[PDB]
């Protein structure tokens, strides 16, 4: 069910934050463990700051706090060109629980197509159900990061899922969830955007974790 894939997405669901070395930590949205060390995240939370490698980058797992030099994570694309959300290798977190196989084949993306979703993400590590209205495919979809000096960027990723809905800061990251049951309520991909009640999520596939 929708619940029972939501529970596994929710006990994956880390807090990803950014500091300098003996500073305090900026917590910035959400990252989602995969299998072994290996978590999604998007790439937007950190790589568009100043010396980003000499940052610590911090994860909060339930209150229990880990920490590496950001120059020690290792980070892997989904595919070629910018697609925002990464594979990112972190030795210092433990091990995850592999949901690899709950995320949807990329034979089976039209299958979540026209159908409601749900966002399962946080604000800050409360776990929170945001329903999406009937999902399309942009095969390009482009949205407006704010950085912290105030200036934006402008992000284009390639096959985004958009679905009516009300996002709040902090909710990226979170897991996108098919309300197919025939697919198994398939993990669809991250959420990278929210805005003018629209919700907008990187098309993550089983296939792309080939990339290690
Ligand atoms: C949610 C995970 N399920 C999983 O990996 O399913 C793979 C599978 C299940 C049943 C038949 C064939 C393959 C889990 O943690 O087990």
């Amino acid at each position: 069910s929708t619940l029972e894939i939501a529970g596994l997405v929710r006990k994956n669901l880390v807090q990803f934050g950014v500091g300098e070395k003996n500073g305090s930590v900026r917590w910035v949205m959400n990252a989602l463990g995969v299998k072994d060390d290996w978590l999604l995240v998007p790439s937007h939370a950190y790589k568009f700051e100043k010396d980003y490698e000499m940052m610590e980058f911090y994860f909060n797992r339930g209150g229990t706090y880990y920490s590496i030099s950001a120059g020690n994570v290792v980070i892997q694309s989904l595919d070629v060109g910018f697609q925002d959300v990464v594979l990112m290798k972190v030795p210092t977190i433990p091990k995850f629980r592999d949901i690899t196989q709950h995320f949807i084949k990329k034979g089976d993306v039209p299958r979540a197509l026209n159908r409601l979703a749900t966002l399962v993400t946080t604000v800050n590590g409360t776990p929170m159900l945001i329903s999406e209205g009937p999902l399309k495919m942009e095969e390009k979809a482009t949205y407006v990061h704010k950085k912290n000096d105030g200036t934006t960027v402008d992000l284009t990723v390639d096959q985004a899922w958009r679905g009516k809905g009300e996002g709040l800061p902090g909710m990226c990251g979170g897991a996108l969830v098919s309300s197919n049951q025939s697919i198994q309520n398939a993990i669809l991909g991250i959420h990278v955007a929210g805005g003018n009640s629209i919700l907008v999520a990187k098309l993550v596939t089983q296939e792309m974790f080939q990339n290690i």
